[PDB]
């Protein structure tokens, strides 16, 4: 649905009038041929009918794509489900609807789904491996985009360049702290490494990583974030051997099963199953 | 900082050409003028630059205003709080800088700190108030702004207004479920009324804002939302008398606080404390 439709029913839905809104910036014959898509408009002064409508340009965005987030971000969240799964078919089907390469965007994810396409069928993407780290690496703002990009590629990357990554992101990262959702999205990647450090037995960056992720400012609402942080850093606690710390880490459990979290509460009971079962030193007595 | 700089400035920190991001939608010439503040760009070739540049437009507009929330939604969160704390001296401050009522944003929080300010001098604010009330009644679209509006406006209504106003909002709020802290501040919102209407002794719209928060649709990650949710309904069902509600509530606050939510298990301890003291049968053997 384009912009001049979605500003008058938005208009609409809030009884405002077209001179509310326009204010003295917009005439109301421009003002109408934007509603049929006849003229666009300058950028402040969609900014300011959106001002005026009381309304965010997120949200805004979100109505205008039928009330679906962007297709980038959908296409990544499906990439992560369809590598967790094995699904060579999903990978195939994306790799084909951005075969086209036409900008920067379709090349990332394009080497995003055939790196792992590699991974699945032992076969070299020295190329595509090549296009993701030449990308990630001259990153001096990282943005949510990035954090997407990272969770889901993170794992193809030797462990030197994922400290890279980290120790050179934690400063922006912390800008938007007050950012909703994106703060959130940083911690939840920086868990996503000490899993990764954890699982390749490289202890000793996992504990550089939380201590990072500790100093990061975590509002006391970010239950989940603050949980995970907290798990870990006992998980941590276990490998340097204390029983004391996995009574802990079953109460984070419990805590999630209470609450109705029962998917994320599974997740993590699979973890610590899976942690004891690779580690046995951790329950020894 | 004008959005031509913005632009530049994400451009380099991700080491883009202007090619790459202006493609053939935008010209070097068009481009400069832009980012020297000299001329704008149409809307859509706004969205064309940030879209090249992987980054989203909220995250843009928070740079722009220089790492900071809107302006709008700031003064609302300080206007929570001078409420709170009796401090008449920061309400009358804001209501100085509002007073100018230019637009219909600046007439909403001026009516909303004349209708605070009449509540804590107890003076009749019967016009303001009446403006709140004709602007919340007639939106059919609730984002964001109505949001934060109700939050902090709802304890001056009457419980039929707050009712009809619960009442005709469960489907869009539904919608936007998707939406990053805003699915989010929406139950938040629910949580103080199912409050509000407890600590008005009137339990049985308590019980029917609850049972409507339960039906939203709400993502495993979302604990704190989660834990509201469970701990209010173990507070309704104590309300009906059943002592084996209060282990769940105390639990509830002993995780808050085995997580470092420190300050929020405080507010919870203190909201039990006040509750068991004000309906003494909760408790009793």
């Amino acid at each position: 649905m384009n912009f001049g439709q979605a500003i008058d029913h938005l208009r609409r839905q809030k009884h405002f009038s077209v001179k509310q809104i326009c204010g003295n910036y917009l005439s109301r014959q421009t003002y109408y041929r934007f509603v049929n898509n006849e003229v666009d408009i300058s950028s402040t002064k969609l900014f300011y009918l959106l001002n005026h409508l009381n309304v965010n340009v997120d949200e805004f965005l979100f109505i205008c794509n039928n009330f679906q987030l962007e297709k980038e971000f959908t296409d990544m969240e499906k990439i992560k489900i369809y590598f967790e799964k094995n699904n060579i078919v999903g990978l195939q089907n994306l790799l084909t609807s951005y075969s086209s390469q036409i900008n920067v965007k379709e090349k990332i994810i394009y080497a995003l789904i055939s790196s792992l396409l590699g991974r699945l069928t032992n076969t070299s993407s020295c190329t595509e491996e090549k296009i993701l780290r030449d990308y990630l690496i001259n990153i001096e703002t990282w943005t949510h985009y990035e954090t997407v990009l990272f969770n889901n590629a993170m794992f193809i990357f030797d462990s030197e360049f994922i400290e890279l990554i980290f120790r050179k992101i934690n400063l922006n990262l912390e800008k938007y702290s007050t950012l909703r959702y994106y703060g959130n999205e940083s911690i939840r990647m920086f868990i996503n490494m000490i899993i990764l450090y954890i699982d390749r037995q490289d202890i000793r960056r996992a504990k550089e990583a939380l201590q990072i992720a500790k100093n990061f400012k975590i509002n006391d609402d970010c239950m989940y974030e603050k949980s995970c942080i907290v798990f870990f850093n006992e998980v941590l606690n276990l490998l340097n051997g204390e029983i004391s710390s996995l009574k802990i880490c079953k109460s984070i459990i419990k805590y999630f099963n209470l609450i109705g979290s029962l998917s994320i509460a599974a997740m993590f009971e699979s973890y610590l199953d899976t942690l004891i079962k690779n580690n046995p030193h951790i329950t020894f007595n």
